């Protein structure tokens, strides 16, 4: 029913889909460790994707299960788990009520689908570390958005595995847009691009257009666009918002995942990179630089384009940040 | 013997390059290549191995196709050529480091190595493998450089091996910057910032100019190894004529497969519909001239004959074309 099994409870948690700050810990546990494939599938049902689309559901749930089969286990924050997260939060951020009736189905479809591949075959490495290492992957892609090129092959070449292309029923004109929205959505994941995704958004908010109802006006693929971009970005940039003890985690998550970066940097004598140093970590003070220079700039400019819906979200964000203030040692 | 007398004319725009190819056994890239590494001192300046650099050069060569009638080794070998000839331009005297000289050299090497002899949009249009791994972003121009640099790694290949480990990430950032400028969707954009270059270019008092910060450095790079790559119409009409002739040759091979495949055929890929006249007099009328008159601008006059030339075989090719 769930898309997976077993002993269910499954069903309560996932009354929260539609919610900030779902306990997707709890729903990766009780689904077997299938919380992409479990929340994908709860989120295309609820949608009615799978109606708008003729999208058979056991080619959709052969696509997640092999998709989610792509995250690495062994890594500790970019994993399906991680994916799960940000699929849900883009599914949440798309139903603000400041973007009712703005995007289409296809548009929809493809924030979500982006969402889902954004970090798929990660690593658990730096884009900087697989240059500096001279890896094969920055190789192939001349060092310039290295894993996000690679997350969007990864994706897209799983469609072709046996009952798993859920875009057999578009139209060739919607399977072209939805690859163009979805490149252009997670190449806007790499974080070396936050600068000027950020500055642009500015700018967006400048000039915003609404209803009286305080719906947005977008006018065209590139308004759509870059409301979608960063999205998606302020979804994967959404832990520090979160309710406390999913943020504490991913936290955890994260450092674990920086620390075993910084040890293989260390075991080749090259210089290891910032927050990656286990022995000579600040935990408590990164995160509040993270939120003071990252996240809240961010979702201080989104919460303008939505406002006021995002009120909430930013007022959690602020009590976080004095969360690790006030643990720094 | 008769290839050293053709090489004698390394230094000068219009070498014959499909008479070095004959000659040299169909290794015009290697034999250039090498005359110009020699003639540069770039071996001694590097410490490239003698035996290092024609090993990887002919590896290289193998890796353009003999079947692709324009897109092959010897196209290489005239980018090269046409490169090396422009970075000697009085205007640019003594403005690039030797490290900058060999990027340019080195990047027009490889810059359509493995190219299958079809462009982006059919490689985008027909979902083939390039374009899924390559996220339909400059599909051909990525796996140029890709290929390129992997063949480093082939046994006694690596070129670079002497240099410091800050000139290698340099030379590689830059080879990247410009193998991508060759990509023709950049093309407008690229010849819209190379006017602006010109309208505030500054310049010493001998007249060469000041390129002070990587920016407007790398920029004179992109162009002027992207008019090395567009260079065809601004030859010897006997050389441009073979080069249109292979042009066409690939293009109507493409449209053959367009064809098979029941897809619209592209402009200029339908063998059965197509004037080559016109499709040189609007090559250069949209394309090449618009290019060339601005890399005259900025290096004025040291590129008039080129432009002349050029002018030239335009009025050339409308020559038989109706007009009223
Ligand atoms: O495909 C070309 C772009 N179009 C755009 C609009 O004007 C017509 C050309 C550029 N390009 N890209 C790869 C190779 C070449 C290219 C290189 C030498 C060419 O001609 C001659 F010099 F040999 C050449 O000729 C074109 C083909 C028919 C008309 C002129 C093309
Ligand atoms: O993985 C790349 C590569 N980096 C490049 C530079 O050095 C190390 C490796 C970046 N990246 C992707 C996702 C996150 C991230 C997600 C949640 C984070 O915190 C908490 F919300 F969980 C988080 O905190 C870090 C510690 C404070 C600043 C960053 C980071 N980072
Ligand atoms: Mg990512
Ligand atoms: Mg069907
Ligand atoms: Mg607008
Ligand atoms: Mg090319
Ligand atoms: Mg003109
Ligand atoms: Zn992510
Ligand atoms: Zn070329």
């Amino acid at each position: 029913g769930v898309k997976t099994e077993q002993e269910d409870v499954l069903a309560k948690e996932l009354e929260d889909v539609n919610k900030w700050g779902l306990h997707v810990f709890r729903i990766a546990e009780l689904s077997g460790n299938r919380p992409l494939t479990v929340i994908m599938h709860t989120i295309f049902q609820e949608r009615d994707l799978l109606k708008t689309f003729k999208i058979p559901v056991d080619t959709l749930i052969t696509y997640l299960m092999t998709l989610e089969d792509h995250y690495h286990a062994d890594v500790a924050y970019h994993n399906n788990i991680h994916a799960a997260d940000v699929v849900q939060s883009t599914h949440v951020l798309l139903s603000t009520p400041a973007l009712e009736a703005v995007f289409t189905d296809l548009e929809i479809l493809a924030a979500i689908f982006a969402s889902a591949i954004h970090d798929v075959d990660h690593p658990g490495v730096s884009n900087q570390f697989l240059i500096n290492t001279n890896s094969e992957l920055a190789l192939m892609y001349n060092d310039s958005s290295v894993l996000e090129n690679h997350h969007l092959a990864v994706g897209f070449k799983l469609l072709q595995e046996e009952n798993c292309d859920i875009f057999q029923n578009l139209t060739k004109k919607q399977r072209q847009s939805l690859r163009k929205m979805v490149i252009d959505i997670v190449l806007a994941t790499d974080m070396s691009k936050h600068m000027n995704l950020l500055a642009d958004l500015k700018t967006m908010v400048e000039t915003k257009k609404v209803t009286s109802s305080g719906v947005l006006l977008l006018d065209n693929y590139s308004d759509r666009i870059q409301v979608l971009q960063n999205m998606v970005h302020c979804a994967d940039l959404s832990n520090p918002t979160k309710p406390l003890q999913l943020y504490r985690q991913w936290t955890d998550r994260i450092m674990e995942e920086f620390f075993r970066q910084g040890d293989r940097e260390r075991e080749r004598g090259m210089e290891i990179s910032p927050m990656c140093d286990k022995h000579n970590a600040s935990v408590e003070k990164s995160q509040v630089g993270f939120i003071d220079y990252i996240v809240h700039p961010l979702w201080e400019t989104w919460a303008d384009l939505v406002h006021p819906d995002a009120q909430d979200i930013l007022d959690t964000l602020e009590d976080n940040r004095e969360w690790y203030q006030s643990t720094i040692p």
